[PDB]
């Protein structure tokens, strides 16, 4: 139907917007601590600690499959990155400190993306 196509064009435009947001969020991780999933070869117990792992490549795969219906779903995944890291790693580590910074720097980017999604419908 024509209704299904219009739905599809909106999903494609959301996807376009989220891709730019993702690139902006990932620039706030210049050390690439969150680029890829935590390695299970190198941290074999990781799943006993973290029940829902997340990373920027896994978010990128979901994105390009148009797997995000709205900004809320995308934000849940971003927040998992941060939140997983702050549980698994102690406060006086480079990893925890980098999550704190990605969180603080991301919130600006996310504050405006919420307005653009609401605005552009």
């Amino acid at each position: 139907s024509m209704e299904q196509v219009a739905m599809e064009l909106r999903l494609t435009e959301l996807t376009r917007l989220l891709r730019s947001v993702l690139d902006q969020l990932q620039d706030k991780d210049p050390a690439r601590i969150f680029a890829q999933p935590v390695s299970l070869k190198e941290v074999p117990d990781y799943l006993d600690h973290i029940k829902h792992p997340m990373d920027f490549a896994t978010m990128r795969k979901r994105l390009e499959a148009q797997g995000y219906k709205n900004l809320h779903e995308f934000e849940e995944d971003f927040d998992l990155i941060i939140d997983n890291c702050m549980k698994y790693n102690a406060r006086d580590t480079v990893f925890y400190r980098a999550a704190v910074r990605l969180r603080d720097q991301g919130g600006v980017v996310l504050r405006q993306a919420r307005r653009e999604v609401d605005s552009i419908g």
